């Protein structure tokens, strides 16, 4: 990842913080970005509080770009909310406060870096990288999980759409969909808990004893394992990889 | 589909209308709803204006059928937008006003039409039929399809997510997905001008001719076509089709 | 809708053989139902057959009749399967191709025998003749203990569509359809977890059924009779725009 | 992180198998890349072999030099293939057959007889030794005049599913994967587009040429070079948790 300009959100989650660190062991010129003021950022060059749910925060992020390098050559749009929550109990606005940040953190996004991440496809042989976020949860749908797994769906499709119209439209901006599994983070450290309130699990470690075994590799996921791929697709090694499903999930869904 | 107390929104759609007269050969009451203040809805037994994301709308429809029957079987959602755009160019809106003529019309109003659901798997060992109309543009990315895609994605996860929830909470309401391709509709229809006035296709004839090619069966599907599958889905021959990429192609995707 | 359809269901002495005939005879379609049975007490079963299926020989003897009684095949139904489950460190190379052969070479023979018979399909409805190839989700996914197996059905998941396309730009009028089922009912998945047992993998046969039933949202496995309309279905001409389609009967199964 | 990782390469005189090899010695992981060919300069690889996979002498020829030499395999690779079009209709048993064995058997004893090294190729390695299939589109999605093949390349998909989720709920360390790559400009996928006159696919040749370039949203036809970086991933322990899923490399084609 030489002579690459990116820029990663989320990245003071569990997942997110590594993605930079790993990107700088990329030697890719990250920037980070995520809700809060400002504290500990590894490798990365520069900070944003950030979210993907607001608009002129993104343009914050052009801009700067647009001054601090002149283009930007790798995109990976991360962060994102998980929920697990009675359906016919759940409201609409429920519904679209997933989306919010899963789906239209995508968009606004990657609309705002348009002028930028094309500069960036031209400046490279394999092209500007666009990186989503979608899942496993995206790929197969799961039980009082109805509105996590409708997010990654479109982080699912939304990819296919960028790449191939991106590709239209000229440009060499190649898209690729990310898909994990039941990761190791905080998080999930109170995710299966909700499994919990729901009836499902007699205790933590009953609800404990279905995501490890859903995949056969039989462990939960560990946030660095998933930052291997998350380069490569950012580097002219994923030069022709767009509109893919890029799975890293235990083999939980081939199963 | 004996004593099939069964909801036919968008009912004047191009296929609408066709699988209303198709699942009277099959002994049905027949639920018309629509837009549309009243017209010569071809085969339906009750007529409703209904707007397909108003909210206290589902409950006008859920009120005939509580009235007539006091169950409701089959649940089949149809009245489906699309916009043909420039990805970088679309409103937020716009992909916002998408999620919820589709998408979002699930959320609500099998909400409203539940309470007759858990009524229908009851009054039928084979269940209750649920039937969110997906689509091939929700399997697989197609460019300048970009805010339409993305909701079929949800509608053909959701119906996983729904039907998967029904049934590990023990009603017997099944919930599937129909994927027609570039059917023979009004839809399919000016869509074809959207493209041309984007300058995309030449001509309706070269349009054509590419959601032609796609299809190496030549034609592009007759609504009644359809007929047969969405029958199938709604009866207790379909009791063991649940959560389906049941398709119905002519050969769009798994080439 | 079976109307005038001369249709030829293979394993019809087995349990999804003895169903699909029943309800495409209540249908009223001319099942032609075979089996490696001497001879097979097959409810409506228009005819009867031995017919190894991976045997040339055999589908010969099939369109002999169907051409003589009816001179064409309306609805091909390929349901003639085996199961193999075994460590693929253990599985022999033989194990494996005497899978593929029964499953997927039983099918090829006869799409190349039968399909003359099924030229005339392309004449006798408009909605082509209807080939009803039965993966499983063997087809659809991974399996530990079912190497050989769900590679095999992969192949019939996958011939379905090459002849999903071929067929159909070809002007031949023929629709190649892929059922798959997920857990369904017989002493043949009602003893294939035997095996795993017999392996050890699980400790009890009643554990064999456990997960097994679970590993489906709907939470239970399927009845012989609930793959009974999805090859109606494909056989009817409700369908004649649905070829290359993996028609997935499982429950759900994968899906989730 | 393709260091102390022994691989083992198959297809080597192949042009995209030449660009794999090239793509990894630069990577600095320890090469056996073999090939039926008499003959060859397989620049970047530490040794070359003359090897058929059909053989468990071939791949007992392999073994030794794993078994004398190192100790262990930690990247295992399978990447010979045979691609034919072939009418449905004007394809004998044996012309599937012939495409099985190259195509699917390779892996089977390529992976049985290696099975050992393959486990001592897991012990030192973190997330574990992975076998890395080569599949093709026609592996997931289908085409006309690949009946034989696009089955071929879909019963090395499905395998690998089998063998992915086989090993790991056998408590070893050795992963399986696969990519389905799209159209590759090579030798290997030469003049094959001849066949697509000889038959009467499209009018001319580089019609065929610019139908094949169509379809691929990503515009272009790709590069044999291209596949060694998406492999030179998956065999690292950076690529660890990846297992029994399709690693994907074809240009936007089956995505659209």
């Amino acid at each position: 990842l030489n002579n690459v300009v990116a820029v990663v959100t989320g990245a003071a989650g569990g997942i997110g913080r590594e993605l930079v660190k790993a990107m700088k062991a990329a030697n890719a010129i990250v920037i980070a970005t995520d809700m809060a003021p400002s504290a500990d950022v590894e490798g990365a060059d520069h900070y944003l509080q950030h979210d993907v749910t607001s608009e002129a925060g993104w343009k914050a992020v052009a801009a700067l770009a647009q001054e601090k390098y002149g283009r930007v050559d790798a995109l990976v749009h991360n962060a994102g909310i998980s929920i697990v929550t009675k359906f016919e109990d759940t409201p609409l606005s429920d519904f679209h406060r997933v989306n919010t940040v899963n789906v239209d953190s995508i968009i606004i996004g990657t609309q705002v870096l348009l002028p930028l991440l094309k500069e960036g496809g031209k400046a490279r042989a394999g092209g500007a990288s666009v990186v989503n976020f979608s899942s496993v949860a995206g790929l197969r749908g799961a039980a009082f999980n109805a509105a996590y797994c409708t997010s990654k769906a479109a982080v699912k499709m939304l990819s296919k759409c960028l790449g191939a119209e991106f590709a239209a439209l000229g440009y060499n901006i190649r898209v690729n969909s990310v898909h994990p599994g039941g990761i190791d983070t905080p998080m999930l450290g109170s995710l299966m808990d909700k499994y919990v309130e729901l009836g499902a699990a007699p205790s933590r470690e009953v609800a404990q004893a279905a995501m490890e075994m859903r995949h056969p590799i039989g462990r939960m996921g560990r946030p660095a394992e998933m930052g291997g791929g998350v380069v490569y697709l950012c580097s002219d090694a994923a030069s022709f990889v767009t509109c893919t499903e890029f799975v890293m999930d235990g083999g939980f869904s081939q199963v």
